[PDB]
């Protein structure tokens, strides 16, 4: 819970988050990186030294990309979200995604916001 995060190195992560930050960010600079707990379910955090976050679950499977200094790498991006964003909103970029079992978020850089179900049907939209 609270305050029980412990810091840890990039070769601590599950190798999948290791082989996600080569692919999607090989030029960043890892700036911090920590490993989380709620109640058994753990987590990993990564800060980039540029201000680009990172989330992954207990198995290294990306939660968050939090691209908010930049953009969210358009291949990390499923492509029913892409899609729909590129129609709707043609000339945004995404600067954040989030992700459960249940619903992605996703927040663009004009301020929209939309949650998307895991098939992908838009459940709300926001600004
Ligand atoms: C609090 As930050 C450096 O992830 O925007």
């Amino acid at each position: 819970g609270a305050d029980d995060d412990k810091p840890i190195q990039v070769n601590q992560l599950p190798q999948t988050a290791q082989t996600f930050i080569k692919t999607h960010f090989p030029d960043n600079k890892v700036a911090m990186a920590k490993m989380e707990t709620d109640w058994f379910d753990k987590s990993y955090d990564v800060i980039f030294t540029n201000g680009d976050k990172l989330e992954f679950d207990k198995k290294g499977i990306w939660t968050e990309v939090n691209c908010k200094y930049s953009a969210v790498p358009v291949a990390v991006v499923p492509d029913a979200i892409k899609k729909y964003v590129a129609t709707n909103y043609p000339d945004a970029k995404m600067l954040k995604i989030e992700r459960d079992k249940h619903d992605y978020e996703v927040k663009l850089s004009n301020g929209w916001e939309i949650k998307f179900d895991m098939q992908f049907n838009v459940i709300d939209i926001d600004n």
